[PDB]
């Protein structure tokens, strides 16, 4: 599923991402944009053999099981395929655990390089929330 900007913002807000751990809604929409282009089915392979999954490109190295990343952990206790659903519930709940592990949204490289220190409020501007 390819979300619309405002559509994703509303879904994220309904799942309690607005101001979660101090990160306003604009940060999450911005990260989703540059990680997956609002596409829930987005997958990308890393050099070490792990794969990033879904709207927020969650890594199989630590957070989900795809059965092909040897020596990896499953800290969100889910199959990686569940992160590709049109329902972002699984991706949101896992991201909450990720953003709480001490490093904040810095875990998302695209957020750190393209969202951090910008006007992220512009990503939810005009949206009915
Ligand atoms: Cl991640
Ligand atoms: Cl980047
Ligand atoms: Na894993």
């Amino acid at each position: 599923k390819v979300f619309g900007r405002c559509e994703l913002a509303a879904a994220m807000k309904r799942h309690g991402l607005d101001n979660y751990r101090g990160y306003s809604l604009g940060n999450w929409v911005c990260a989703a944009k540059f990680e997956s282009n609002f596409n829930t089915q987005a997958t990308n392979r890393n050099t070490d053999g792990s794969t990033d999954y879904g709207i927020l490109q969650i890594n199989s190295r630590w957070w989900c099981n795809d059965g092909r990343t040897p020596g990896s952990r499953n800290l969100c206790n889910i199959p990686c395929s569940a992160l590709l659903s049109s329902d972002i519930t699984a991706s949101v709940n896992c991201a909450k655990k990720i953003v709480s592990d001490g490093n904040g949204m810095n875990a998302w490289v695209a957020w750190r390089n393209r969202c951090k220190g910008t006007d992220v409020q512009a990503w939810i501007r005009g949206c009915r929330l």
